[PDB]
């Protein structure tokens, strides 16, 4: 068994899309509508959804805000260079809320940062 | 780059871990203490962390509930046996909200639950 997914609800499809896989380096996997329903859906992930878990994006329609919560904490992801990601994420949708630096007590270097809805994202880095 | 984890607050940690290892068949990869900040952590995984995607709980000392909000979705799980995990799920301190059976539109079996704290999750009885 293992995780497949995490689903997110979002204000703007394309503009969600844009940002997992524009600025975070995901691909769009696959989309799907369901006019009985009435959404669309997203699938983004740095690898297909059998070899990895990804995220699901869904889009009501009509449907551009919703209640965050205190609930929901965030995604983590892994990233090459913090400090650069903190800086395109910024100037691309996003928002820097912790920026990049080794967690206290530690020297693994982690930001906090926040999708196009509000979503929080947690960058963990992976002699200059 | 992966996708490492998905963060949720619950209201009491040992529930929550007892859930996700007993109920859906998971293991805790690790706990942790954070006394300045007054919150435990716990991982839950199918797998190692370095291979695949986690969950994170975490648990700030004295809080038993959040608000759920309308903007998370849900975290989706490969499952063994989705019949099964519903009948386990439903005596084991959880709801079902998706009885076990093949997807509108599809074959796939699916079901939908409810974790100890109200979180969604859907079960999904799915190179080589
Ligand atoms: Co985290
Ligand atoms: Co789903």
């Amino acid at each position: 068994m293992r995780l497949l997914h995490t689903m997110l609800r979002v204000g703007d499809l394309q503009r969600s899309i844009d940002f997992y896989t524009k600025v975070l380096g995901m691909k769009l996997l696959r989309t799907s509508e369901n006019p009985e329903y009435k959404y669309s859906l997203a699938f983004v992930g740095y690898g297909p959804e059998t070899e990895e878990a990804v995220i699901e994006l869904t889009y009501n329609w009509g449907v551009d805000k919703y209640e965050l919560g205190t609930a929901y904490g965030h995604i983590a992801l892994s990233v090459d260079n913090a400090a650069e990601a903190c800086e395109k994420i910024r100037q691309n949708g996003g928002n820097v809320t912790r920026e990049a630096g080794p967690v206290k007590g530690g020297t693994t270097v982690i930001a906090f940062v926040e999708d196009p809805d509000g979503y929080k994202i947690e960058l963990i880095e992976e002699g200059n």
